[PDB]
């Protein structure tokens, strides 16, 4: 019965669909794939099993529910959050939720494309100088609201907020300027399920990317 | 009232879009921006815009419908496709929709990845070695179903034709191998406001990519 949710022993794409998994109360295990270390970053044990479990379009993160065989990590967490009654009701919420899906992976993406490619520290200072820019655009879209949505929690603020921690780290202070950004990571990790999982010895926030990576990869 | 789409003056990430108001018989107007030629390639028609629109990230392709203000292509689309119960239906059907969804971004990325490259004829052998794969993918994932999330069509086959499009373009014999992809553009041509809309003025399948592409400029 648990689901599988498989992806490399990082952080990474996993990290929102694990606190879903963990909101929802919902049974699963991990499967795990162990990138190996310099100067080779093997990726065999993926490779190798990628096209080996009836995966329709072969990926990481996959999710593995009975029959239901999904991949990409928006249409996990869509999966995930139609049987919780996390996907926004009204029209307002669902036009909501499509925006800051395809948003919060453009701003995924694009940090993870400066820190995998070797001139990081040449490419940072044009991300921090864009970076004020970018964050201001999630604080008034959010505005006055609790949940990114509207009224209710949906899944796109555990995409929210993997995408703004993310660059807390990257950055300390990138949030200072941002009181009601705070807020909501103060709301969302004090969540009774969140706080717990976090609490836990399954919580992986660390390391950021694959071993791949210049920044993140410890 | 129509529809404001807004977007370069290319066929580009609103060739789905187009195919599917004009499918779905929307009323819609045009609102085309013009890009400056190399090396400034002047934007400054959508720059003097672009934060005067009411939308929340400002980005092109966007759609305006009355107070509903919507950037990102796949949220336009949604948008669109939740007024003509055109997002599927059954678990399994919105599972296919989801991952598709996602996927031929992916691949339309990937793509763009290359042709916006400046290196692109260095890049471009690998890129073929591996298309048929990736096309293989999507014959699989079709089968004998008439539409790629079921018996009914849904907006991803408006995804998945331009993807498939666009890379017959891109290398006319790329879907030879694929009898199924061949038979399902046929059948999307073949609807019947797709065929009346691919013979009008309005047609617009060129240039593939925006002026500062290396590939599809023109
Ligand atoms: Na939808």
């Amino acid at each position: 019965m648990p689901m599988i949710l498989g992806y490399w022993d990082i952080r990474g794409l996993a990290h929102a669909i694990r606190l879903l998994l963990e909101y929802t109360d919902s049974s699963y295990e991990e499967k795990k794939y162990t990138m190996g270390d310099a100067p080779d970053y093997d990726r065999s044990q993926w490779l190798n099993e990628k096209f080996k479990l009836g995966l329709d379009f072969p990926n990481l993160p996959y999710l593995i529910d009975g029959a239901h065989k999904i991949t990409q990590s928006n249409a996990i967490l869509c999966y995930i959050a139609r049987k919780h009654n996390l996907c926004g009701e009204t029209e307002e919420e669902k036009i909501r939720v499509d925006i800051l899906e395809n948003q919060t992976m453009d701003n995924h993406m694009q940090l993870g494309m400066i820190c995998y490619n070797p001139e990081f520290e040449k490419l940072k200072p044009k991300y921090l100088e864009e970076l004020p820019e970018k964050l201001k655009l999630y604080s008034e879209f959010l505005g006055k609201r609790p949940w990114f949505a509207g009224n209710k929690i949906t899944f796109v603020d555990f995409l929210v907020y993997d995408v703004l921690d993310l660059h807390r780290i990257f950055e300390p202070k990138c949030l200072d300027a941002f009181p009601n950004l705070k807020d909501f990571i103060s709301r969302f990790e004090g969540l009774e399920k969140i706080s717990a999982y976090m609490k836990s010895s399954r919580f992986l926030p660390r390391p950021v990317f694959s071993k791949m990576a210049v920044w993140g990869n410890k």
